[PDB]
């Protein structure tokens, strides 16, 4: 019958004999164990070696199954995704589903994943009470038996599913089988840009109860207008028999200290014309001075619920951490403990580039310490509930989270056509009501998400209002059709750019700034997704954050998003690769799309997180003579760990540096003076630098962490002094392919018929391996292309524009070279013109001035037509036959920035390998540049002037020819690039141009000046 | 609902017509154990929004009913918002967890009397007219049911009429009810005689109230 | 699958294969027809006389009447409640439910109904188009079968539930 009804193709069934959701429960019978937390005897864990075997659909699965092991089956470990274990593809696609549209059907060609395990039960647990079984995480539909005979059937993956095998079970050895469907009715509500896999891909356990049990418990905290008194509310829900003795005690602690408790028999308060709830009890505890929870101080008691008889005899305890804290909107602001939010969030995926979507409490925690680091307050579970430990450990280290029911539909045309649907009402109800019902204790939740990108339909008003109802103590949001719907608290928008409008009908998106202020409008504005991080991005983020803090309104927004969902494969030689869409032969599938994170998958940081940590910094400054300003935007903790460190500079040469403690209250200030700074002994630039230093450890830190930092530009003495007159003459020597410089050692060598520096000689060993020629191309970022591919155009990306205008293919064509012996120089003049079909894109006017000194001066003057596409850079570049260990730089670091994303780097002297100006984007682009340099040292060579460069052992047209890096090979010698100036990367969005006026090389005229000599 | 023959007749004869979803779990204890359980409101979902997509053309329903005497619960709160988001043209009532609860446009008691206060626990029947002036309260009130009419009945009948007359925003109610439910049966020689609860050897019953 | 499942005592389970609600249709082909609102063709009542037995629980029911007229079967008029016929008797409680408050279960002892009809079906709409069955109002629910096959169930008294029939009927009596 299982078979022939097929429950996976009807969204009216999601589940069978499935048992009621509920907070993590772990049954102690022994209330100290319960306060500690330590773990349970009635809890067991299931996880570790199951067998399984894979099959083409269901209907090929052998009856023999049910009630015997299949011998052709492995034995593998779970919990784990089957495509990470080889037997079929994971599939990578956006928004277009990975099944036809044709709802409720999937496809014949089901993959059916037949995992079973053969374990141990103890007797004891058979006597009495009751044994259940828990999948955490099933993906995406599955039916289960019990030695032999069916138990139940659920759907939904992203919650766990629960079922009495009391009557099934057996002393000694059992068997579980499980039928796992790949695609079922569900997978129409699981259409999230990701991965798609399968499994059993959570932790699966045993969970033994008593008959008469804790069947639920809610808690609420509530406060005083000053928050120095709460009371904390817990309703209690029992199952089994109603009986005169029964009592709950709720008892809360802190640490080993109990601060309130609260003991009642059954029976509520008259509910209405029929009485009460018999089977309920509310317990009050009066809690004087609360220690607050924020993601500033995250202050956590212990509640322990304790089920036991009138004269103490223990039935069983449950137990949660709970953190007092109230989250209201207010006036049209979101407030937590009374004081307005600003949101440093991000959006995390559940990503291993080894395990898929299986979660480990090692790389939670290693995700949670590096968000901390960086400045993040809070995540947003994009876009599903998440493995029960991550709300633990929020709840713990201090992290705001918004929980996501599992619930995106954005494949459909249009995207709301099953929320509209009330057929489909049921299916979304349970995706909603049993997250609520799941995760409502922990107090790192505080914000509902009704999921996401399912447009907006009537199922989502229903559900907004049935949350409301449930739980008030929690705002909701939901981002469809439009993001400012009457399904949602909070106008979260995705993508909403700062002060650009996108007028798109029916749902813009207005600029966030004007956004707030519409007709009508009241609530706060908290961007669910913003500054899509794909590649090298995060151009324009600064702005983000100087409109958040300007306006009371803009309460911040969670990045697109944390880690890259690369997956590991291996080559010939079983050396590691990182691989994205179409990898692993899925088709359709959307490429380097499923890659958009601030790490690596690896957890390794991108270049823009350090863009973020500043942007998101705690402490602001201003400076004013003497003396700094520095305000705390922290709302409820005291700056008690933190010290400034500040040091003045010369270009780069240390002059003075000194320490002061930082005692700020939250969102108050402190001056400081800096003492008289000993005036310099020559000329440049004296600059500040100050930090923020955290002289002690904490949870989520080591010792000496840095958590902010700031720049100034102090007094400048300009350089006056003229260059020692030297005695030497640069010789001119000239043939018709040629004009040579010669001076001592050194000799450059112009060729008349291309007009480049064709070759450099110091001794007479070659400098170059590729003429000095001017360059006005970048192999394009990730934002360049967006969605443009060689099959499908999309004219609008600026890499097409670029293409189209033929700047990639246009040729120098020589204009003027001339050379002129001067008193104490050689002069050469050059003039191109790049054209395309008749068209002239650029003309580039030179000097080169070799004096005596060996210095050569190189003055350029660019001219490009109006009605070209801006190009990607302005600058020059040769390939250097030296390969030299070390960069050195006097100008922005030490990490790569772009001049839309560089308010992160700091002008210093910097000295790193070459290696590490190199920044190894998965799908490789123009890269590692450092703007606002003033002197590059690389092996002999010295460059000056005000010039933006990037330095590797790549050039710019193997990178654009090269869609893996592991495909990268390095190149003889070194490419370098000196731009005198470079366009922006962008990144409000990776699907459309985004590169902000400003940033884009528009002026139709440009001027930079380098001098190039031997150190 | 009501067969669908009762609408057209309604359209064309001219009544204003509450239509009211199949649901009732009055039996229940509490009322709401049913309605305030999300296990629940997948069945209940469909009573109300399968209803409204039969009837929403029909010009003679004028309000949405949510049921009747099921407690309040938080699934009276979802659909009663489903209906305002899909019909905005008809205001939606519900009686149960009160009268004036969160899923209820319209004060719509059963059986709250004139001038006298019923002050239950929980769910008070207020005297109708200091129902309206309660602090806060803005509502309409419409009597879902009153007026009793079981056997020689409807005592006080003019003292509601005259309350409605008076107040603006006492705007009428719905008479309990239209028809006794009694049953033909025959005796011995054939001739037929009203009967009601229990006279079909059907037990527990509840005797007359069905009149 | 049918006896094996128990529908009718699962709230998660309230239709199998029902069609979507709508407002009334009568499918008029003329244009003058639906503005007097003047029967349609398209159509049809099946109010008139049936078959029925009376069982105490489904699982009495035999599986010949899914294929076969049972002999000792009544006719009767429908639409009406077997209570009404006298085959069992009408309950008249207020509050207190009728069966014991344990959901979702009902008693075993369940009342059953076996209606059938043996009709024809025109043969212009079996070569073309979609032939529904409407049920206006059946208390309190049923499983459907056409010429011994499986249509599907549904569940409230008091809405119509409406099956596709196209791929079930055939030429001559069904
Ligand atoms: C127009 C499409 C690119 S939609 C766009 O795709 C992104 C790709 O990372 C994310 O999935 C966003 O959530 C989504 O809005
Ligand atoms: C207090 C009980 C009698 S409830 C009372 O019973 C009446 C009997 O005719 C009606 O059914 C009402 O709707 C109901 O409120
Ligand atoms: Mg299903
Ligand atoms: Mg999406
Ligand atoms: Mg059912
Ligand atoms: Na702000
Ligand atoms: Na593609
Ligand atoms: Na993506
Ligand atoms: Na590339
Ligand atoms: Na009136
Ligand atoms: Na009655």
């Amino acid at each position: 019958v299982v078979l022939q009804r097929r429950d996976w193709e009807n969204p009216g069934v999601t589940q069978l004999n499935r048992l009621a959701a509920h907070p993590p429960f772990a049954s102690w019978r022994n209330s100290e164990e319960a306060r500690t937390d330590r773990p349970s005897q009635q809890l067991r864990s299931l996880n570790g070696e199951w067998r399984f075997a894979w099959f083409p659909a269901p209907e090929a699965v052998p009856e023999s199954w049910l009630e015997c092991d299949l011998p052709e089956a492995d034995t593998v470990v779970v919990p784990s995704n089957w495509q990470m274990h080889g037997y079929d593809a994971p599939i990578y696609t956006n928004v277009t589903y990975p099944i036809t549209v044709n709802p409720p059907f999937v496809p014949t060609e089901n993959p059916t994943g037949c995992y079973s395990l053969t374990f141990n039960v103890d007797e004891s647990w058979l006597q009495e009470g009751q044994t259940r079984i828990i999948f955490d995480g099933v993906n995406s539909a599955f039916h289960l038996w019990c030695n032999g005979r069916w138990v139940g059937y659920g759907q939904d993956s992203r919650l766990p599913s629960e079922f009495d095998l009391s009557a099934f079970l057996r002393a000694g050895e059992n068997r579980l089988a499980v039928m796992v469907l790949r695609w079922s009715d569900g997978s129409y509500l699981e259409d999230q840009d990701m991965w798609r896999m399968s499994g059993i891909f959570r932790d699966v356990s045993l969970l033994h109860k008593p008959t008469t049990q804790i069947s639920d418990f809610h808690v609420a905290t509530r406060f005083n207008d000053d928050f120095s008194r709460a009371v904390l509310e817990a309703e209690v829900q029992m199952c089994g028999e109603l009986r005169d003795y029964l009592r709950v005690t709720v008892s809360l602690w802190q640490g080993e200290t109990q601060v309130a408790s609260g003991t009642a028999p059954f029976g509520g308060e008259i509910i209405d014309e029929r009485g009460g709830y018999a089977d309920r009890v509310t317990l009050r505890l009066n809690v004087e001075n609360p220690k607050l929870w924020s993601a500033e101080i995250p202050n956590l008691y212990r509640a322990v619920v304790e089920l036991h008889t009138a004269d103490g005899t223990l039935i069983e305890a449950e137990a949660c951490d709970v953190g007092f804290r109230e989250v209201r909107i207010e006036n049209g602001l979101l407030l937590l403990n009374g004081k307005p939010l600003l949101i440093r969030g991000v959006n995390r995926h559940e990503h291993h580039p080894l395990h898929g979507q299986v979660m480990d409490e090692q790389t939670m925690v290693q995700d949670i310490l590096l968000m901390k680091q960086n400045n993040f307050n809070a995540v947003r579970c994009s876009h599903y509930p998440n493995h029960p430990l991550w709300y633990t450990l929020c709840d713990r280290y201090g992290l705001y989270v918004v929980d996501e029911a599992n619930i995106e539909t954005h494949g459909m045309v249009p995207m709301n056509r099953l929320t509209d649907d009330p057929r489909w009402l049921p299916a979304m109800s349970e995706r909603v009501t049993r997250m609520v019902q799941r995760d409502r204790n922990h107090p790192s939740v505080i914000i509902w998400s009704l999921g996401s990108e399912s447009g907006h339909g009537a199922n989502h008003d229903a559900l907004y209002r049935w949350i409301k109802s449930v739980d008030p103590s929690r705002p909701v949001q939901y981002e469809g059709g439009g993001a400012d719907t009457t399904a949602t608290d909070i106008i979260c928008p995705m993508y909403a750019r700062v002060d650009e409008d996108q007028p798109f009908p029916a749902v813009p998106k207005w600029s966030i700034k004007k956004w707030l202020s519409l007709p009508g409008e009241t609530r706060p504005l908290i961007l669910c997704e913003y500054a899509h991080a794909m590649g090298n991005s995060l151009g324009g983020f600064a702005k983000y954050w100087q409109a958040f803090r300007q306006y009371p309104r803009l309460q911040g927004g969670f990045v697109w998003d944390w880690v890259d969902q690369s997956l590991i494969k291996y080559d010939e030689n079983g050396n590691p690769w990182s691989a994205y869409g179409g990898d692993f032969g899925d088709t359709p599938n959307d490429r380097q799309f499923c890659m958009n994170g601030l790490v690596f998958a690896d957890r390794t940081p991108h270049p823009a997180l350090t863009e973020a940590k500043h942007q998101q910094q705690f402490f602001q400054f201003r400076l004013s003579g003497q003396t700094i300003e520095v305000t705390s935007e922290y709302l409820f903790r005291h700056s008690d760990n933190e010290l400034l460190h500040w040091m003045v500079a010369l270009d780069g040469k240390p002059l003075a540096s000194g320490e002061v403690p930082l005692d700020v209250a939250p969102q108050g200030k402190q001056l400081i003076e800096l003492p008289e700074l000993p005036q310099p002994e020559s000329a440049g630039q004296l600059w500040l630098t100050v930090r923020v230093v955290q002289p002690n450890a904490t949870a989520w830190s080591e010792a000496g962490h840095i958590s902010a930092w700031q720049q100034w530009r102090l007094a400048e003495n300009l350089s006056v002094t003229l260059p020692a007159a030297s005695h030497a003459i640069p010789h001119l020597t000239t043939s018709e392919m040629d004009f040579c410089i010669e001076l001592g050692n050194k000799r450059w060598q112009f060729n008349r018929q291309s007009g480049f520096l064709s070759q450099m000689w110091i001794g007479d060993k070659k400098q170059l391996l590729t003429p000095l020629r001017d360059q006005f191309t970048r192999a394009p970022l990730d934002n360049d292309i967006g969605v443009s591919e060689a099959t499908r155009i999309d004219p609008n990306a600026w890499v097409e524009r670029w293409k189209a205008a033929g700047h990639y293919q246009a040729e120098a064509a020589l204009l003027q070279c001339t050379a002129d012996t001067l008193a104490d120089a050689v002069l050469i003049t050059t003039a191109h013109a790049w054209q395309h079909q008749g068209k002239t894109l650029f003309i580039s006017r030179k000097t080169y001035r070799i004096d005596g000194s060996g210095q050569m001066a190189i003055t350029v003057d660019v001219e490009v037509a109006s009605d070209t596409p801006h190009p990607a850079r302005i600058g020059l570049n040769c390939q250097l036959a030296q390969v030299a260990e070390r960069v050195n730089w006097l100008g922005l670091g030490p990490q790569e920035n772009y001049p839309d994303r560089l308010t992160a780097a700091c002008f210093d002297r910097w000295d790193l390998p070459l290696s590490d100006m190199y920044t190894p984007y998965v799908f490789p682009s123009e890269n590692g540049l450092r703007c606002g340099t003033r002197e590059l040292n690389y092996g002999p060579h010295q460059w000056r002037g005000d010039f933006q460069f990037n330095i590797s052992r790549y050039s710019q047209q193997q990178l654009m020819e090269t869609s893996h890096r592991h495909l990268l090979h390095a190149e003889e010698g070194t490419w370098l690039n000196i731009d005198g100036f470079h366009m922006g990367i962008g990144g409000d969005d990776s699907w459309s141009p985004s590169v902000s006026a400003e940033f884009q090389l528009s002026a139709g005229r440009y001027h930079y000046q380098l001098v190039w000599c031997q150190k």
